[PDB]
DNA sequence: CTGTTACGGCTCCATATGGAGCCGTAACAG
DNA sequence: CTGTTACGGCTCCATATGGAGCCGTAACAG
């Protein structure tokens, strides 16, 4: 009834907990990286509302929709249809914009066709339509082609033609034999040079023969067959338009251009005509919401028009004002809803589920609050609670101490991660957990843990990272100065251009010029001082492998010493084994049924494929043989079998692998298991796995590491030791920069930048640097605000 | 909040209703056939409700689902997410049974684990996985399979091969050189006969060469490739893997048979020995819900089975008292869920709602009392309003007077139908449209219009078809009796074999005899008395066509006679045309661009094919020269868009135009618009399409209509129209018998055969027989029983 | 004129190879 | 012993023609 019952709940690594959720409620859920909180929201509660939804639908809809897995669960009573927003973008189709995607351009385009004066019927104002589509660009704006420059930067036999599927290095490829039939047709060699090729050859190669029929002849058998050339930019453009790899892969090689007719505008130039107020339909799409929202409202009709459109007007003010509560003042309505981050895309999604008015459906959100600034806490809080005031439930996923403030009941789990984990520790109001002596929300909240103000900061030692010119984007051609040597970090309202002058020109500037890569970078001058680097590194939670043979053993290097130790024992001296014998990936010690996978697929008459544990190999991966070779009364199964923790004991009398083993335990894996499949990782798992590695290494004093938002889904005890591990790295020799908006790590930093004061249009420039508190005594910085009352 | 406001509501023929629906109710929509209530509810609410839930899911899953298109309504407020139930059945997979689908298979397989006597895991029981699914028939328990008998049923040439796709007659087809392959290979001849040819080379032409390679020659440009045969059947299997036409057509030629080992039992043989009070898990499985749930409820446990198996057994009970409830107390938990007709696919849905216990969502359902016998109705009032009760809203479309005596709220819409109706005229409590003076439904409710009983009843003149040992599915060898040349109506209570009788053996018979079709009657010994009848008519509700080259002018025939009036006009006879001009399906009167089609098709970059009207021709379909003929005062396209009431007024003087639209008229179609395509037809519209056409014809007297409960959907005075012309045709001279549960139209028939007196098991037998006063005199008749208080 | 049958024409639905990332191994320099 | 580079091998993901039903037309019988 008014309670969501769960009982029986083992999914994932949840030990058997029962627990009730209060219906119509704010309820938050707490935990340790990894602890299981997670799973028994998403994979428990969404799971079952979202399959019991899914299977009282129609047949066709079910099919397409998926069949979902029913979770481990013994019965969930009391359970609404439950909608999951969390930072995922796509690229969809270049179709959809904010405005659309909001449900304001419907709205805007109803006011046109009512009031709008021409110099009217809603769908004219469509670009979704061929009433209202520009006839050049079918609505779309961008005519995307390929560009003659960039599929031949030599002769063909070179290697002129370098995109994929057309290679005609190989002798028996298609494209070999359809350029031999072209030049058998056309009487050239192919071996000339294309600059040495006629004008008229070269335009038929590459756009083809337009229809008209020629005789190509193919070898295996023996024959032939008659066809047109389709050339490779149709071929192109027809792969791009069949189809999220192969389309950024295309579009690399694409040349995104505004339509020459409509300049982007995405109608008839007949449409554009209809005016209100002075401004057509596109013009208000350009402008910003927030001034867009103040047209809006400034905007005066006659009594009749007043009349005839007071409905709408009064639906678009509201959305424009849900918006702008939301956090999202700076972006404009025609703005393509592809080139948006994570957190802009789930704050238009809550935006949009708050407009709707859906009722009486179970919200879960992953993390709200992330990639937002300080400053925007109080009204995201706000739409949170309006969200909820308007008939429905939440089930937030926050590690932030004012949602928990604000939060109405909160479940926290524990108490620690992985096989110490997945229990209910604590849970009732935040007093509640506040006065829980065995609760480490409570323990973090209640001031008994906390992380300290360091006393000495560390000073640049004349190395300087200089940005000259960055105009990209919105930023208003500043120049910066990164201090190399010390932790650097960069903070700022959402919008200000920080990501994308961190991301999309510095790290690629500097790939470029030390890793050899291939990569354009943004509009700049130069960069001066890449001299006093070595090597750039980017950490993200990006996965580390995308097959059964990666595990964190292998890729830390581990594994190597494991095997050189296992084959350096007496019984393989004896049986002339080799170091390579105990690995699942090459032949001669890996079990031959299950080809060292350790699982076998079963296909069924009419279901997909489904994979059982090996049965001659038991899914240990290796055959008997092997596994008679023990070290210390262990195997390699039952090795790989041993957790982080466990190992470091086991191997503490062998530095090469303690040493190892002792960086993967303080970067906070000691709970993970050596023998997990890389593809089952998380991102925090991910990036945890990453910074052991480049603790590992050798640093040389000329590395620099690039983090953007590391505590994406940390909890306070996860930040704390992340901040020692980056204390740890930059004390190492190295120069760490950090993309941040947390105050407790920002606090701890050595160096602050600062880019606004605003976002959108204002943004785009440096307000502060300094020590952080050099920054705190700015007036007009809102870091430095935050900072002054932190301190 | 707490009501749903509807505003600008103007789906199809909606004439800008606004409405306010009470949530948390028993709501019912009432009207006539035609009058929108079906649009209103399920093109505005449930879209609207499907594309907010929808949209708002992940971008994958939404692609999937497809994008539903906007209803045309200003604005819905207090939408919750909405689920439509309706009578519609697909064959989908034979993985799914009744169990499965009611979620009860998976709590008696838990509960055998629990507690079930080896002579114990979950997935043991389960026939989805490999590790229970039987290894021969791969967890199927049929092996489909082709028998040759039906492949060959003459040599090749004559046309061995009758299945699609491997017709040898053209010469230069796939299979006529495939097979001149294989004889070239193996050195016989195709013209020979098959039964002279060697058992050997008929085993590999018809199995194939089982991998091994030949050489293949095809000629279209000549040339030689390798590949191998892979078979007829072998080809035909792949192709009913791959992928419900060509799954019906597959499935026509195939032959069902049990699996030898598991003999239907789905599992291993192991996993039978595990048994519960000495029934196994398909014992059990075989039983009908009503004695299952006896069996479970009479089951005795000790103390350590009662405590462990508690739960289980509680859902279990609960599940199976629901589906009791329901009025599906005959099904067996075994029942392959494709073989079960519409009504109790609807009420095995509901069932599943209802133990699902899903809160917060809007539950529309169209007419679930059709298809359930008078003794149901309380039981299905019951589980409904229990359905409400668990905090859910009902929108459910019916026209039963008990439904409306038990709903909360009723909206009625008319006036009338098509262009006439779509507002509404009265809605409240069953009270508020008793008194009001306007109301269609108050008028039949109050007694003010009511359907009389016949003082006359027909009686058979010495002609019956006598059915001889009908032996289908539960039929106990019963002989039946039905007169001809008088109104027959068959009752019976739901599953008592009444519908299998009729339509798999009578209908099947009399179409092999007289229509000369290729169907498989029913298991009987033979029919007497077919030389009585010289033809035999089908009427459903299937549409008429599936091409808009189909309107119902052409369908009953009065568009030759319009054409040929229009060419009898002076115009074309001084212009030299013909009667052929005027139809938009030949060349030389339609319209050359859009080639009488009336819309063209117009392809975007990245949407799907969009239709807009043609632009030469406006969508008249027909070219500028053929419309300035004239015929008094209007051309052929202002004639197509005539209804049929003014084409009544327009064509009087006509006599063999007028009679076919009075006709029509008097069929109740007196709004629809000779125009209208084919396609856009309903159920309802096709019915009386098809009674008019069979009303137009000169009946010979020897005629049998059969008709599958006709007042589906249908209004009381939808009922009494369709008594009237099923009375009229009897009374033509022809024979009619209808399947029917309603009690108005059963009192109205001169012969009632009853088919009980149970369902099931139990049915399958004849109870009572002869005019309705004498069938009210039996006491032990459901039937009977209704009579005696209806007459 | 009307019913029936046969034929022609129309429409909608149905049915294998190259590339990126990772692991293991050998060689060379510090 | 350790770091780096190069190479080989492995895996997962990506990219047109026959048939059923209907409409129009002509011929034959009542
Ligand atoms: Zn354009
Ligand atoms: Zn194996
Ligand atoms: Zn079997
Ligand atoms: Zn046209």
């Amino acid at each position: 009834k008014d309670y969501i019952v769960v009982k029986g709940a083992r999914e994932h690594n949840l030990k058997n907990i029962d627990v009730k959720i209060p219906r119509d409620k704010f309820v938050v859920i707490t935990g340790l990286s990894g602890s299981g909180k997670s799973s028994l929201a998403f994979d428990t509660i969404y799971a079952e509302g979202q399959r019991r939804y899914v299977e009282s639908l129609s047949s066709y809809a079910r099919q397409f929709l998926g069949q979902m897995e029913k979770p481990d669960v013994d019965y969930i009573d009391g359970l609404s249809p439950a909608i999951a927003i969390d930072q995922k973008t796509t690229s969809r189709n270049p179709r959809s914009t904010v405005g659309t995607v909001t449900e304001i351009y419907d709205y805007l385009r109803l006011l046109f066709a009512r009031i709008g004066t021409p110099h009217i019927t809603p769908r004219m104002f469509s670009f979704n339509n061929p009433y209202g589509a520009c006839p050049e660009c079918t609505g779309l704006g961008s005519l995307m082609r390929i560009d003659p420059d960039l599929v031949i930067p030599l002769s063909l036999a070179q290697g002129a033609v370098r995109a994929s599927g057309w290679n005609i290095a190989n002798d028996e490829s298609y494209a070999r034999m359809y350029i031999d039939a072209l030049a058998k047709h056309y009487n050239f060699s192919v071996d000339t040079p294309v600059e040495e090729l006629p004008p008229h050859i070269l335009d038929i190669i590459l756009y083809g023969t337009n229809g008209e029929k020629i005789k190509i002849e193919y070898e295996r058998e023996k024959g032939t067959f008659m066809a047109s050339f389709p050339g490779i930019i149709n071929s192109m453009e027809r792969r791009y338009k069949e189809t999220e790899v192969m389309k950024q892969y295309y579009e690399n090689f694409m040349s995104n251009i505004p339509c020459p007719v409509c300049k982007g505008a995405r109608l008839k130039k007949e449409s554009l005509a209809v005016t209100i107020g002075g401004k057509n339909i596109y013009e208000v799409c350009c402008l910003s919401i927030g001034e867009a929202k103040e047209f809006f409202a400034n905007l005066n009709l006659t009594e009749r028009q007043q009349l005839i459109a007071r409905q709408i007007l009064k639906e678009i003010n509201a959305r424009l004002g849900f918006l702008v509560d939301v956090g999202l003042d700076y972006l404009t309505l025609a703005r393509a809803a592809g080139t948006l981050s994570g957190g802009e895309a789930q704050r238009i999604r809550l935006a949009t589920q708050i407009g709707s008015g859906l009722m009486g459906v179970i919200y879960i959100l992953d993390e709200p609050s992330i990639g937002l600034h300080q400053r925007d806490n109080d009204r995201l809080l706000r739409s949170l609670k309006k969200l909820r005031d308007l008939g429905n439930t939440l089930l937030v996923v926050e590690h932030d101490e004012d949602t928990m403030y604000a939060s109405d009941y909160i479940i926290d789990l524990g108490p620690g991660a992985g096989s110490h984990g997945g229990q209910i520790v604590a849970e009732g109001t935040v007093e509640e957990i506040k006065q829980n002596p065995n609760s480490v929300t409570g323990e973090y909240l209640s001031g008994r843990k906390k992380i300290e103000v360091p006393k000495e900061r560390r000073k640049p030692n004349g190395k300087w990272l200089e940005i000259i010119g960055a105009r990209e984007n919105n930023l208003k051609n500043i120049n910066v100065r990164i201090p190399l040597g010390v932790f650097t970090c960069i903070t700022g309202v959402s919008g200000s251009g920080k990501s994308s002058l961190i991301n999309e020109i510095l790290y690629k500037r500097l790939a470029a010029e030390l890793n050899r890569a291939s990569v354009k970078p943004g509009e700049h001058d130069l960069i001066k001082g890449i001299e006093y680097l070595d090597k750039v590194i980017d950490i993200d939670q990006s996965p580390i492998g995308r097959t059964p043979r990666s595990n964190p053993a292998t890729y830390t290097g581990v594994f190597d010493f494991i095997r050189e130790i296992f084959a350096n024992t007496t019984e393989a001296k004896t049986r002339g084994y080799k170091a390579g014998r105990f690995s699942f990936n090459v032949k001669g010690g890996r079990c031959e049924a299950c080809a060292g996978d350790g699982i076998n697929k079963i296909e069924m008459h009419f279901l997909p494929d489904i994979y059982v544990p090996c049965e001659v190999c038991k899914g240990k991966r290796y055959n008997r043989e092997t596994l008679e070779v023990r070290y210390k009364g262990k195997n390699i199964a039952e090795v790989l079998d041993m957790t982080v923790e466990e190992a470091l004991e086991f191997f503490k009398n062998i530095p090469r692998i303690h040493k190892k083993i002792e960086t993967l335990y303080d970067v906070g894996l000691g709970y993970i298991k050596l023998g997990q499949s890389s593809t089952t990782l998380s991102g925090g798992e991910a990036q945890r796995v990453k910074l052991a590695t480049e603790l590992s290494r050798k640093s040389t004093g000329k590395t620099m590491y690039i983090l953007d938002e590391p505590t994406t889904g940390l909890h306070m005890a996860d930040v704390h030791r992340l901040v020692g591990i980056l204390h740890r790295l930059v004390e190492a020799g190295n120069s760490v920069v950090v993309i941040e908006h947390n105050l407790d790590v920002i606090k701890t930093a050595d160096y602050i930048i600062d880019l606004g004061p605003e976002g959108g249009s204002g943004g785009g420039l440096v307000v502060a640097e300094g020590t952080p508190e050099e920054v705190a005594k700015v007036e007009n910085s809102y870091t430095g605000q935050f900072l002054k009352k932190v301190l």
